[PDB]
């Protein structure tokens, strides 16, 4: 019970990755994904509390911890290609604000402009910062975890196309990292076994599942109806399977259409004037090659009305059965009662 | 900016209550709600870092304004009384006694409950974190768990066993702050100990009340909504007889804003609605009450200066579909946020 999965971006628990790409990271104390994104070597930005624990494993499933974690080139331009209507093999690059900076890369982006690939500039909370939409005396202001932008031009002087937001789900564990995190650190200093694997295991407490949909839900049907509309190109959200399970709880266990691609989508989409999307991913695929590729797993196209409906009126419905919770409420307060009877 | 509004239940920095009440409390250091609820005095249960600070003031632009922080500070038997009337079907008359769950282990108490409950006495037990604990609806295959703030348990019998027809539920809001109260309660902790002499108000109490930090806002109806919207869906149902949300002027001010700015229907009785509510199946309520009416009882009671019978449907379409739309205004944020993106691209661009 309770194990971390990743330390810095390669497979500790299960298996145990040690390739040459993972000695380095490790020692080295790098997270990739950033390092990726940007063009120079930057560490996992977490503190000596709890460091390169990008990703966790309890009882068997894994959680997604750093949510620099999520920066996978094959995930990002997978999510893009239905955010923005792209077709499979249509032209695709990736930037990053900072990046922008650089001669070498502007050059890039102007060649890839003239022959129509799609140029994509993202902004990230440690990257080029994250953006938000302005406060109104009629709506609040929400901030993007991922901020995706179709440029246009950058010579003449910056201009993008249209934008979509992507928002990235991570998990808390109530108690601290700082055993596991501190037992791992002497074993990698000078000097995959049983009794070593147990210590990096037995440290911490399990996952805080008690905020899984609770913080999410309200965020996610207003940034899906902003969606659609008004150079917004698509909302979308990324979750790992093991959120997914929880999430299915919390939306009255639906069923999904398969529509004809490799999608599926909640409720009727048939003639659906938002574009509000659903990423689930898998954090361990069926490949095992340098750092593990998120690849989506479910790509999952929302109908507002279905969720909102599903979420709150058919959720609700399911804890007023006859036999249910709310029913059944009353026995645990005549119950507790009890317990200061003398 | 930013000051202490409430010390141990009694005011401290638009004007210093300094009655026998607000004397007693500060020294002894005593949360009087918790007390009144329970028949044992008792503190604050707040760490020593944010002690007795129940209540706290703002600038937030112009006009200022008061937050709720002790979630302990709603225990007020005059809203307690006005709120479960509304959420049990009570007329403004009906006999009504509130009994808090830790004292149904003294036995003078259950011969009370019993005592009313004969003369048809209206008996509400309740269930706060504090006091008898939290109690949660259990999460099934299609629904998850919650826990409500109070657990308004209506009482049936109790010399055979424990019995109740129906419970209700209430939810209080409260502020958030960025930094620790430590340096200001710490500074008004030395005064009140350590120098006899409420006189302190310029210098004084202004420095005590200083190095404070504004609220936080960001979580103000993000964080409530879904909890509110599904909690409000089981209100009139199954033996639920109601469930409220009581939040102060302040907050429902902001509330107003992520709802659109709607206009509220005016009942016969002293009652509002937030949409249509004449047939409604749900047994929904709002409660927002001032902090400080113009009276000068010690402790300032929560007078639920408005009681909005909600529309669930009405609720959701507000936050959720109309919020949106004008977020998707002729010339919004979600137009014009273009331009933040074009213009964070320069601070990137090459110079020199
Ligand atoms: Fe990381
Ligand atoms: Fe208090």
């Amino acid at each position: 019970a309770n194990f971390i999965a990743e330390f810095f971006g390669h497979r500790v628990y299960p298996e145990v990755v040690s390739t040459e790409a993972a000695r380095n990271d490790q020692a080295t104390g790098t997270c990739p994904f950033l390092t990726a994104a940007k063009l120079v070597e930057t560490s996992c930005v977490k503190a000596e509390t709890s460091r390169g624990v990008c990703v966790v494993n309890t009882a068997r499933y894994d959680w997604l911890v750093c949510p620099n974690r999520a920066l996978d080139p094959l995930f990002m331009s997978a999510a893009s290609r239905k955010l923005f209507g792209y077709g499979p093999t249509e032209p695709l690059q990736f930037i990053a604000a900072p990046t922008l900076a650089d001669q070498a890369v502007r050059d890039g982006i102007r060649e890839w402009l003239d022959r129509g690939v799609h140029v994509v500039a993202y902004f990230q909370e440690k990257l080029g910062g994250e953006l938000s939409i302005s406060k109104t005396d009629s709506s609040p202001e929400f901030s993007f975890d991922w901020t995706l932008a179709e440029v246009e031009s950058i010579y003449p002087v910056p201009k993008i196309k249209r934008y979509g937001v992507l928002e990235i789900q991570t998990m808390d564990f109530h108690g601290s990292y700082k055993h596991a995190v501190g037992a791992i650190d002497i074993a990698l200093v000078e000097g995959p076994t049983p009794a070593g694997r147990a210590a990096l295991s037995k440290k911490m407490e399990g996952p805080n599942l008690s905020n899984v949909f609770k913080r999410t839900f309200y965020q996610m049907a207003y940034k899906f109806a902003l969606s659609g509309h008004q150079r917004c190109a698509g909302t979308g959200f990324a979750i790992p399977q093991s959120v997914w399970k929880s999430w299915l709880r919390h939306l009255a266990n639906p069923t999904l259409i398969d529509n004809g691609d490799g999608t599926f989508s909640l409720g009727d989409t048939r003639n659906d004037s938002e574009n509000a999307w659903i990423f689930v991913f898998e954090l361990d695929p069926d490949t095992d090659a340098s750092p593990r590729p998120l690849a989506p797993h479910l790509e999952i196209r929302v109908n507002v009305d279905t969720l909102i409906d599903l979420a709150l009126r058919e959720s609700p419905r399911a804890a007023l059965g006859p036999s249910g919770p709310v029913a059944t409420f009353t026995d645990k307060v005549e119950a507790r009662m009890l317990r200061f009877w003398p």
